[PDB]
């Protein structure tokens, strides 16, 4: 069901502040060593008025690599797959709901993404661009009614130097019946390698590896 | 703006991820702060989730304010206004939404966007256990250049209870209008009749601006 | 059990950022009409380095005027008396809990308060006491397992123009068996009237008065 | 200033839902090696109404192992020592505040410690006392004004299965002037691996581990 080399293909149709927008993504990973590439496209509505940072986290988990002592949720859900839905709330207030439909198609994985950001006022960094990358982060996963939350306090680097917070709540969804994990972290780190000026192109990269906290590397 | 004004509105939406679209037309009195409307579910019927969590969303025109409050929202027309808001609550399910609002003669038109996520299975939403939203006094206050409006308010629930959600909202007139003190909107939305899965709603609302803790016979 | 005149007496202890304070107060007001005022007296930890606005809501909801068609928490928990705790929330991230253990002793309530506030940036308004004063408010009150909760976002008004923001969670528990009242809401507005030049010495209003919003 | 083997010597006054309490604790660890133990004792308010695990994060970041290339803002900290305050909000509105005042003598840290935590409803698990322990966490480190934060979301797990989620803000503050910290991140594991019945005699341990996260 899941191949060492996959495929991704996705639309996002979204808005921020009321304005609309639409994204389209073509890329490629590996699932089993947690890294995925794509490139994306901005179709409609730009050049994009906000920050492109608020988007990338839901431009997958299962790109993201599972040790053998932890359940995979996710790899489990396919090839039927499964959905997420996320709120991503920022510090000054700023909050953007997104889901994700991902569906198998050969070795491609299809990406259906909404996404609806409201609030950011007119000076903040977002509205202004002002945000460097997200930093790396470790998102935290636990079981809640049959189906598997995410949760992670992270933050954007800032242009003149500092941090703009944000905190994550994640609920996925698997479309069938698989074996729910135990509490368990993900380690992420997104980056955009390449873009450019109005970020109508954008080359996107994410590692992600799942592990269990404080503990294996005793020198053999 | 006249006493008697029109409502013409669009819907587009979706709920844990679930799309739908609702349509609705209404009146109203702008002065006296009331309206009504009737509403119609397009597409994505019968809505699996509580149809209250529509309802503030389907105008602070049709508020009564009192000579001595600046009104941010009659004075933004005929250019009109836009608003977002954040609807928090308090199990995790948060819904977003916006609404451009325009003005066409006597018919205000609504391009609404909602989006709603997190939102448990085995919640009062999910579940449809909502009754009613209580009344509410809203609060707002400039921020930015432009009207911001918070309120925690509540849902009433079928087997007694609370259901608690905390809302932002920024209002944003599309023109330079004149900018009101702190003060505050009481509000009480209530559903007057609807059919078995809500795809027919008439709705109702009644909101008065006021100053806060000040009727003295004369 | 509750008279037209009551007078109030009172100690808070607390801290703010992990700065330790005393404050003592004595008042009067009148519970039938939501009015009441104190004189309040910094015993310890001054000159205060806090914004003393974040106290105040701090220094009894038996003085809020209720209507014959509401149901009186507070006014039917005595002589026994009642206590709360709340949560007081900026938007900031500085967040203040308090509790105060209510008793009636003659015709006197006597409050013990404690207060602790931590996480206020040294450059926000109130470690750089630019705070005027709250805005009026309107509180909602609701049961939640039997006991009588109280939510509100409200606002104080800064010096330079604008408002800073603060929710306030608020749970009441009478100390015997009383009868719940239905959801309802309590305006208030508290002012400070008169102060010395570092609120050593203040002196404390609040009119509040209960209703059930729309229609009325 | 900081040998491979440390003491520790504290005491904790505070309250929960408006109840008051006290616990003294004594102590070693090795900072270096970011592990640490502790055997507390409840003095005032026996037997806790609550989960004793509320109180365990707050009984020291010095005990955390910091590889070369992070800077250290918590060994810098010393002789002078550091304070700290936190926010701890958990998901059914319970809230607690705590700070402590960290100093040094000889080879033994001091904690002063204050504690207070509002509006745990009755039916919650820490009012009912149904936590097991505190998950492995990964909490987040930045600077933000001058002085060091640390946000973490991080859970209890439950007795039937299950947890109940809490939201960490926590502000660092050394009492001299140190080098400032790059965001990085600290991977902890705090345990309790004794008590007794009603946890008047408690044995705590934690291992912490400093590092950056996936690489670029």
């Amino acid at each position: 069901v899941i191949k060492p080399d996959m495929k991704i293909k996705l639309r996002m149709e979204g808005a921020v502040n009321g304005h609309p927008f639409a994204i389209e993504g073509v890329g490629l990973g590996k699932p089993f060593e947690g890294k995925q590439s794509m490139d994306l496209k901005v179709k409609e509505g730009g050049p994009l008025p906000f920050a492109y940072d608020i988007l990338t986290t839901v431009f997958n988990r299962v790109f993201a690599k599972y040790p053998e002592n932890i359940v995979d949720y996710f790899k489990q859900s396919f090839p039927e797959g499964y959905s997420w839905e996320r709120s991503m709330n920022y510090e000054d207030g700023g909050i953007c709901n997104a889901t994700n439909d991902i569906t198998l198609d050969g070795d491609c994985y299809i990406y259906e993404i909404r996404f609806d950001g409201v609030n950011f006022p007119a000076n903040g960094p977002v509205m202004q661009k002002r945000t460097v990358k997200w930093e790396p982060s470790t998102e935290k996963l636990y079981v809640r009614d049959g189906v598997l939350k995410g949760d992670v306090n992270t933050a954007l680097s800032l242009e003149g130097g500092g941090h703009y917070r944000c905190d994550f709540k994640t609920t996925y969804k698997a479309k069938k019946v698989v074996q729910l994990p135990d509490y368990h972290f993900v380690d992420h780190h997104i980056e955009i390698k390449s873009h450019d000026k109005d970020y109508s192109n954008v080359n996107l990269h994410e590692h992600a590896e799942a592990h269990s906290g404080l503990p294996m590397d005793e020198l053999y």
